[PDB]
Order: structure tokens, then C-alpha cells, then sequence
């Protein structure tokens, strides 16, 4: 139906990429793909509970931390029930069920369900009230439960609409480019690679790098045709320099297990490790772009399907090779060691990583007997869930879809709350599978559409790719694709909104920018200019309304065009305010977005994600952190959003105006977190919460290496909360900030001491060897980020920092010891770094 002509037309407009779209593509994996994903969206559908998919409560399993019973030595919380102009007090147990405390209200004074004041949030669903996010979130932040009682969401609104054993060889026929200007010479090199392995590679000899370069010439490899692993990518690459300046891949056995065949022309990536590196994807910009033509002339197949020692000291090697972390290398050693004890191996799951990794996957026989080995996962099915292991398997160096589909096996046992905790990460590694269709692109697909707020930032994480990567949009569109036709038209309606608006908001961001980037002063004109500009969009373009994109719970209504503006800053931010669409809320106060280009948001998107998870971490361990990581949303390429947090300021801006500008006064923070402080209650409260933020930061910043910084990056709320920012990596050496003024809060000053620098190096020791517990996870994460955002990865070195900051391999008492060290190295620095980011 045109009906349809048009629906995928709304589709492609909420998706940013065109599924029906085939410029760029040599074979229909993407076609298959989309038909591949119809019944894992319909199974799921069919499968969600309509009234508790619409109401979407945000509950954990998870106990209650040490820290927060604290609020709680009565074993009542008090929940305010509002209805108009009414609202009542009624005091709450713990344990007490929703639905068994309106009892404690009708009755106490029934189709209604209790709803946060002035957010889409739900408190409904057979669970503890304390076992509910929002609630856990106001008693960490000691703020008041504020509910209105109202009739549940219509369920109806989410309907959905109806729906041989020769030698490999290959041919290189030639190079060819439009134009490609001090000379030099060129050739060709096809690897064959398997998680990232390469198993046989070939070269042509050097030759003119002219506008088109031929050889005619057969590469022959050793491996055999019935030998190559299914996943198996015939890497090429071109080598100029007189090194490499353009790569491609192609997968050798495609999507329905059949040998690639025929005539190829491949418009190669220009390099300017990593993900990208990795991408069946070809370059759409077929017009001016390398390309290299081969011939490939060669029938998959199938899968069906112990008892003596391991002597005393052979288990001891092994199982200290288990015990390394995942940098630990292999030598061929440890290989044939995992290998041969294949089924000793098999009976610990930190061992799997590393037992895949010695598998000789160029073959046949040996994969089989790999298949073999799962085959009998009883360990393995029955272990506790690790995430750290489980992200191992998922990465970069498993390409086998079986040793990969085990990880997201694990995966599916996870509660909601742990898919966002690492949502964003999971997403990412949907660049290391070989294939468009995957286990885990359907592990993405069956969490969002079961749970709306899984839902809307898979729909956000996927956009994020889709608009600025020419090496995944492909993949992530059809994968995105998949995901609203199933989400329902409710949601439909307000991605519609969402994108409406902030593609509004992107293009008067960057008309700005273009009468700014004069030298900072920021011009009335244009300030006057965007004031005109937000004035045009205020009426009929802007939706009434929105949702927050880092903050679903949030509806933003009308711009305050009174308080927006353009920020004094290198780059032009727009600093935008809206009232809350939402009568029911507690206050007046506006939501603050800052609309910004110049910077890439897909780091900071990362960095505040392992910041989530450090504070998880923590919590496990009952400590409190206090980090504050801010919602940050990469909408374009260098272009995003960021949330404003309230009542905070730079602490650059804190010197500034007492110094004047340069320096560097000690008590200049003290004295401002006073003068912000009325009773003195608040400040003693305001100096607590910065020793505890300030330690978490230290800690956080150091381990992910990024805490030498700059006082202009790193805030602090009028409530003492400090928190780093802008993650864009402008940064003698430091570990971490704790300068002078930091320590003079804190009461000592001039090395010396006091209960609370004392404090905070407790804290900060705890802190440190909570995360050392968790020190696989981490080196996983740092990893995979490095490799999917921080294009700046040399697959050791920087990876490799990590390691060392996580002190690992060392003991406790070493770790401790290590950490008090570089809390001294600050002081020793005092001002220097801070003064030196300036010449």
C-alpha cells in the first residue's frame, strides 16, 4: 500500500538512512537481514504484557545499599499522595507493595495507579516501593517521594501496526581512483582474518601508484576452501609511503553459509586497532573513492553432534594463565596447554576467553571439535552471570557465532536494570560481529521492545551511529529499522517529536556557530540573532512538547526564550531553557539543555557510562561516590545535546572572580561554598559531599586515564557535588585534580593533614581496590571503548594504560600504598599543572 509507501517513509526520517536504499552494497546481507529480524520483533510483541509495557516501571533486584538504610531507622518512608489541590502523607513500609498501600489510602480515606509529579515515571507492578528506582533516587538525594494518583496509560495507544579441498585463491585485477595526488608506489596485500587473526596472507609486488594500477595476478593461499571458518573476512588493504592508506573487507562465506563467487569492485575506506577496521560495509561515496576490483571463483555446511589427568604442576600453569588478565598475552604455550587440556579448560569460565583465543580456527577439524566442546556446556549454562567475562566473548577477537552466542546467552538472564547499565557498550559491540544479523542484534532487539526506556535509548544509541558512521549506519539502520516498526505508534509519535525538535535545534546551533568563531565576546547581535531565530521556531514548527532524549521520564514543553543564549566559550553552545510540559509538577523550574557543536559527543556519550558503571560497582561494596554523570546524547557528527545541571559552576569561574583571572587563590572555594550556604548545617554538608564527589572523581578520572585536567572541565554544584566535563580528548603530568584549594575545603593545606583529608584518603582507598575487584570488567570496557569511540587506539600502548592504573597483578596493601602515593604527587604539583595549561 502507498499507506505503507508512506509509513517507510516516516521510518526512514525517524531512522536518519534509507533501508530500501542499495548504492552502496555488492549482495543482499541487508535485505536478508531486515526479513531476518521480523519474527524476533513479532515474538516479542506478542510476548510483552500491554499494561506493564505501557507503564514501564523501572524497578532492581538489587538490595538496598548500607548507605541508604541509613534514611531509613524506622522502617517507614513517607510517600505524598497528591490529587489536585489535596495531598495527603500516608506513611510506607519498605516491603510494602504498591497496589497494598493505595490500600493503605482508599480505604485509609480504585482505578488508578500512583505516577511521579511531573514525569511519565510509574510506581505500579508486584514490587517493594524500595525496590523502586525514582524512590531509591530521592532517598540517595534525600528529596521527598511526591506521587499523584491518576488513571493508567491506555495500552491500546501501542498498538502496532500490522505487519571442495583446493587451495583459496583470488584474483586482484587492479586499483582504481579518480585522483590521487610527493609520488611514490603502491601494493596490494589480502589477508584472510578471523577475529581479527590473520590466518594467511598474500602480497602483490610494488608497483606505480598511478590513478589505476593493474596486476592480473593470482594470489594463492595454503589454506583450503573447505578449512576457511565461517565469519572468515578477506581483508585488503593498500600500502603506499614511497605503509597503509586503504582497507576494505569482504566475508567470505556470506549470510546463508554459501562461498562468496564472482566479480567484485570495492570502494575502499581511507585511513586518516579499532572497530571501523573491522566493517563488511564499502564506502557509498562510490564518485571519489578508492576502489579495487577481484575475481573470486570456488559450499558451507554443518553442525550435529576426556577421561585421564592433568598432572599436579601442568594444572598450576594453567591456572595461572587463567588467573591473568585479559591484556595477558598467549604464547604458544599457554595455547596448546588451554588446547590440549581442552576439557580441564572447560570447567572454568574465566578460562573461555582465553581457550577460544587457542583455537586454531583456519581448521576445519579443529572447529569441529571446538563445536564439540560447547556441546557439553553444563559448567558453563549453569555459572554465575559475569558481564566482564560475557563482554570478553563479545569483542573484537571472537568472530565464531557460536562462542559469541553463549556470551549473549548469558546476557538474556540479565534484569532491565543491568541492560541500561550496559546498553550503550552492548550496542557498540554489534561492530565486532561479523554478520548484520546476530545474536546479539537480537538480544537488543528483544530487551528494547519489551521495555520502553531500554527501548528509547537503544533508539538514540543506534541514531547516534547512523548519523555519522559511514562504516555501521548501514548495519545500525536496519537493526534500528527492526526496532520502531515494533516499539508501537505511542512511541512512534514521540521519536516523531523528539527528532522534529532537536533537528530544529541542530540547525539554528550551527547557524549561530557561523556568525560566532570571531574570537569569544558572544555579540548581542548574536544573541539577538538566536533570540530571532528561537522566536521563528516557537511557533508552528516546535512541537508543544517533548521528551528529554538523556531523560525519557521528562517532558519539555515551551521554550524560555528569555533565559536562552549563547555561551562565552572556544565553541558557541546554545544554552536553552523549556518549561515542563507537565502541570502535575513540583516545581517551576525550567528544563536547561545546552545544544553544542565542535566536539564529539560519542566520548563523552562512553566516559559517562563507565562512570554509571564505577557507581554501581561501588555500590556493591555499600560506598557512595557521589559522581554526578549528566545526560549526554550525540545527535550528529560533532553536534549533541548535554543536560544543564542546576546550580553549579566552573571552578575556573570560582578563581575568576575572586582573582580577577590568573593565579590561583586557596581559599577561594571555601569561601564560595560558604557564601552559597545559608544554615551552617548546609555546607558541613556542602564540605562532606565534595570530599566524597571529589574522591570518586580522583578515583574514576585516574583509572580511566583522563585526570589531568583543566579547571575550566570540572564543576561544582552550590551543594559541594564536584563533577568533571566535556571529555573531549583540550586536557609535567598529574594523576588526578586534587589542587590546593580542593585541600584548603578539605581543611589542611601545605602538606599536612586533617579528619577529612583523612577521610577522603580513606575513601579514596576504598574506592580504588572496590574497582581492582571488578578489574576484568573494567579492562574490557576501557577497551572496547577505546576501539569504538576514541579513534586514537594503538591496540597496546593505550589500551595497556588500564592495566597499570588498576595496579594489576600487585596486592591489596601494594594497591593502597600505590594510590596514597599519587595523592601525594598532587600535592607535591600544587598549582603547576593547572597554571601550565596556558602558552
Amino acid at each position: 500500500s502507498e499507506e505503507s509507501q508512506a509509513f517507510q517513509r516516516q521510518l526512514t526520517a525517524l531512522i536518519g538512512y534509507d533501508v530500501t536504499d542499495v548504492s552502496n552494497v555488492h549482495d543482499d546481507e541487508l535485505e536478508f537481514t531486515r526479513r531476518g529480524l521480523v519474527t524476533p520483533r513479532m515474538a516479542e510483541v506478542a510476548s510483552r504484557d500491554p499494561k506493564l509495557y505501557a507503564m514501564h516501571p523501572w524497578v532492581t533486584s538489587k538490595p538496598l545499599p548500607e548507605y541508604l538504610w541509613k534514611k531509613i531507622a524506622n522502617n517507614c518512608i513517607f510517600i505524598v499522595i497528591h490529587r489536585s489541590t489535596t495531598s495527603q502523607t500516608i506513611k510506607v513500609s519498605p516491603d510494602d507493595t504498591p497496589g497494598a498501600i493505595l490500600q493503605s489510602f482508599f480505604t485509609k480515606m480504585q482505578d488508578f495507579v500512583l505516577r511521579v509529579c511531573g514525569r511519565d515515571e510509574y510506581l505500579v507492578g508486584e514490587t517493594p516501593i524500595k525496590n523502586f528506582q525514582w524512590v531509591r533516587h530521592c532517598l540517595k538525594n534525600g528529596e521527598e517521594i511526591h506521587v499523584v494518583l491518576d488513571t493508567p496509560p491506555d495500552p491500546a495507544l501501542d498498538e502496532v501496526r500490522k505487519e571442495c579441498d583446493r587451495k583459496f585463491r583470488v584474483k586482484i585485477r587492479g586499483i582504481d581512483i579518480p585522483v590521487l595526488p610527493t609520488d611514490l608506489t603502491v601494493f596490494v596485500e589480502a589477508n584472510i582474518q578471523h577475529g581479527q587473526q590473520v590466518l594467511c596472507q598474500r602480497r602483490t609486488s610494488p608497483k606505480p601508484f598511478t590513478e589505476e594500477v593493474l596486476w592480473n595476478v593470482w594470489l594463492e593461499f595454503s589454506i583450503k576452501i573447505k578449512d576457511l571458518p565461517k565469519g572468515a573476512l578477506l581483508n585488503l588493504q593498500i600500502y603506499c609511503g614511497k605503509q597503509l592508506l586503504y582497507y576494505v573487507n569482504l566475508l567470505l562465506i556470506d549470510h546463508r553459509f554459501l562461498l562468496r563467487r564472482g566479480e567484485y569492485v570495492l570502494h575502499m575506506w581511507q585511513i586518516s586497532f579499532n572497530a571501523d577496521k573491522l566493517t563488511s560495509a564499502t564506502n557509498p561515496d562510490k564518485e571519489n573513492s578508492m576502489s579495487i576490483s577481484i575475481l573470486l571463483d570456488n559450499h558451507p555446511i554443518a553442525l550435529p553432534k576426556v577421561r585421564a589427568e592433568m598432572p599436579n604442576q601442568l594444572r598450576k600453569q594453567l591456572e595461572a594463565i587463567i588467573a591473568t588478565d585479559p591484556l595477558n598475552p598467549l604464547t604458544a604455550e599457554d595455547k596448546e596447554l588451554l588446547w590440549h587440556f581442552r576439557y580441564e579448560s572447560l570447567k572454568h569460565p574465566k578460562a573461555y576467553p582465553k581457550l577460544f583465543s587457542s583455537v586454531k580456527w583456519g581448521q576445519q577439524e579443529i572447529v569441529a571439535k571446538t563445536y564439540q566442546l560447547l556441546a557439553r556446556r553444563e559448567v558453563w549454562d549453569q555459572s554465575a552471570l559475569d558481564v566482564g567475562l560475557t563482554m570478553q566473548l563479545l569483542d573484537c577477537n571472537f568472530s565464531d557465532e557460536n562462542v559469541r552466542a553463549i556470551a549473549v546467552q548469558k546476557l538474556e538472564s540479565l534484569e532491565d536494570d543491568d541492560v541500561l547499565h550496559y546498553l550503550l557498550q552492548l550496542v557498540q559491540a554489534v561492530k565486532f560481529e561479523p554478520y548484520h544479523d546476530s545474536a546479539l542484534a537480537r538480544f537488543l532487539l528483544k530487551r528494547g521492545l519489551r521495555n520502553k526506556r531500554i527501548g528509547h535509548f537503544l533508539f538514540w544509541f543506534l541514531r547516534s551511529e547512523i548519523a555519522q558512521s559511514r562504516h555501521y549506519q548501514q548495519r545500525f539502520a536496519v537493526i534500528l529499522e527492526a526496532y520502531l516498526r515494533g516499539c508501537g505508534t505511542a512511541m512512534l509519535h514521540d521519536f516523531t517529536q523528539q527528532v522534529q525538535v532537536i533537528e530544529m535545534l541542530q540547525k539554528v546551533t550551527l547557524d549561530i556557530k557561523s556568525l560566532s568563531a570571531e574570537k569569544y565576546d558572544v555579540s548581542s547581535q548574536v544573541i539577538s540573532q538566536l533570540k530571532q531565530k528561537l522566536e521563528n521556531l516557537q511557533n508552528s514548527q516546535l512541537p508543544e512538547s517533548f521528551r528529554v532524549p538523556y531523560d525519557p521520564g521528562l517532558k519539555a514543553g515551551a521554550l524560555a526564550i528569555e533565559k536562552c543564549k549563547v555561551m562565552a566559550s572556544k565553541k558557541k553552545p546554545l544554552w536553552l531553557e523549556f518549561k515542563c510540559a507537565d502541570p502535575t509538577a513540583l516545581s517551576n523550574e525550567t528544563i536547561g539543555i545546552i545544544f553544542k557543536h565542535g566536539d564529539d559527543l560519542r566520548q563523552d556519550m562512553l566516559i559517562l557510562q563507565i562512570l554509571r558503571i564505577m557507581e554501581s560497582i561501588w555500590e556493591t561494596e555499600s560506598l557512595d561516590l557521589c559522581l554526578l554523570p549528566y545526560g549526554c546524547i550525540s545527535t550528529g557528527d560533532k553536534i549533541g545535546m548535554i543536560e544543564i545541571v542546576k546550580d553549579a559552576t566552573t571552578i575556573a569561574k570560582i578563581q575568576q572572580s575572586t582573582v580577577g583571572n590568573t593565579g590561583f587563590k586557596d581559599e577561594v572555594l571555601n569561601h564560595w561554598l560558604k557564601e552559597k550556604s545559608p544554615t551552617e548545617e548546609k555546607f558541613q554538608a556542602a564540605v562532606e559531599r565534595f570530599v566524597y564527589s571529589c574522591a570518586g572523581y580522583c578515583v574514576a578520572t585516574f583509572v580511566l586515564g583522563i585526570g589531568d585536567r583543566h579547571n575550566d572541565n570540572i564543576m561544582i554544584t552550590e551543594t559541594g557535588n564536584l563533577f568533571h566535563i566535556d571529555f573531549g580528548h583540550l586536557g609535567e603530568r598529574v594523576p588526578f585534580v586534587l589542587t590546593p584549594d580542593f585541600l584548603f575545603v578539605m581543611g589542611t593545606s601545605g602538606k599536612k593533614t586533617s579528619p577529612h583529608f583523612q577521610k577522603f584518603q580513606d575513601i579514596c582507598v576504598k574506592a580504588y581496590l572496590a574497582l581492582r575487584h571488578h578489574t576484568n570488567l573494567l579492562i574490557i570496557l576501557f577497551s572496547m571503548m577505546l576501539m569504538t569511540g576514541m579513534p586514537q587506539l594503538t591496540s597496546k600502548e593505550d589500551i595497556e594504560y588500564i592495566r597499570d592504573a588498576l595496579t594489576v597483578g600487585k596486592n591489596e596493601e601494594d594497591a593502597k600504598k600505590y594510590f596514597l602515593d599519587q595523592i601525594e604527587v598532587c600535592r607535591d604539583k600544587g598549582w603547576t599543572v593547572q597554571f601550565n595549561w596556558f602558552l
